[PDB]
């Protein structure tokens, strides 16, 4: 299904996996999902090359990334073009997403203009559509976060980084708890594996979209973004206090509607959260008129 590269090809097209940042003239775009991602050029086409950084666990993440992409073609998932497995380093080659991660566009990293509310609504809907597609195909993502939501030429959202994905038919525990704490559901932090934890993480992403704040900031009060939900419930704050001020087109009704979805996704009790189909429906009604 996918194209098999030899490792040296991907070496050559990434300027020998040039570790310098893009801004300095190198090829490294960033790190995440248990790999480092490089910009490459293959036959006048820009590509992204993820080079995976236990040994059996790394191969398992590689095979898991490939199996999901073979079963899951969707407008809101990144597209795998090929891979390399010869040599000592496993690589995955993807269609290039020129507007980078939702995390960096929300922070306006490198001076990119702030996302409007209208764009943010399409991003939230698209990301929900991508997660829905995963869950319908019986996969748990386990690493949902704004650094793993990329944006193409039209700022369409595409979920990425499926190395931790698990098949999903009772909820089981794992002995190896992995993920980013600021996005993880309480039961995920205790080691449970369940699609209900994906929903919780998506709720944190929705708060990032509304507020333009990162999920964790050690020099901020509160440090954890998900803490604003309890402040709003306890009427110490309003969602208006936290709405990203770098937008001119956010109306109260639809922001409160997206906040309501986020609040439901963030229910402390996993069985009280909506499933992704419900999340998808509420986000569609959000922009209906
Ligand atoms: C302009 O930047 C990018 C363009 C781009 N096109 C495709 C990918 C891609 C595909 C599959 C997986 C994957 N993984 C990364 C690691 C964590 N989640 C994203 N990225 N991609 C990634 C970046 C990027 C990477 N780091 N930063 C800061 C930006």
């Amino acid at each position: 299904r996918f194209h098999s590269f030899s490792f040296y090809e991907l070496k050559n097209v990434t300027n020998n996996f040039d570790e310098r940042p893009i801004s300095v003239g190198g090829n490294k775009m960033g790190e995440g999902g248990f790999g480092v991602v490089y910009k490459g050029y293959v036959n006048n086409t820009t590509v992204a090359v993820k080079k995976l950084a236990t040994t059996e666990e790394l191969k398992q993440q590689f095979d898991q990334e490939i199996k999901v992409m073979a079963k899951c073609q969707h407008e809101n998932l990144v597209e795998l073009l090929g891979f390399s497995s010869d040599g000592d380093d496993l690589c995955l080659v993807y269609v290039y997403m020129p507007n980078g991660s939702l995390l960096d566009r929300l922070s306006c990293l490198d001076g990119t203009p702030p996302l409007s509310w209208h764009m943010r609504c399409k991003i939230a809907q698209g990301a929900a559509n991508g997660i829905n597609f995963l869950h319908e195909n019986h996969h748990i993502h386990r690493d949902i976060k704004s650094a793993n939501i990329l944006l193409d030429e039209a700022f369409t959202a595409k979920i990425s980084d499926f190395g931790l994905a698990r098949a999903s038919e009772q909820t089981v525990m794992t002995s190896r708890i992995v993920g980013t704490t600021a996005y993880m559901a309480p039961e995920a932090l205790r080691g449970e594996i369940t699609p209900k934890s994906d929903i919780y993480s998506f709720g944190v992403v929705l708060l990032e979209i509304i507020t333009g704040l990162p999920a964790v900031d050690e020099h901020r009060e509160p440090q954890l973004l998900l803490d604003i939900k309890e402040e709003i419930e306890d009427e110490e704050k309003t969602i208006e206090d936290y709405i990203d001020k770098k937008m001119n087109d956010a109306d109260s009704t639809s922001v409160e509607a997206m906040y309501s979805v986020a609040s439901q996704c963030l229910h402390e009790k996993k069985n009280k959260r909506p499933d992704i189909k419900k999340v998808q429906q509420l986000l569609q009604e959000m922009t209906a008129s």
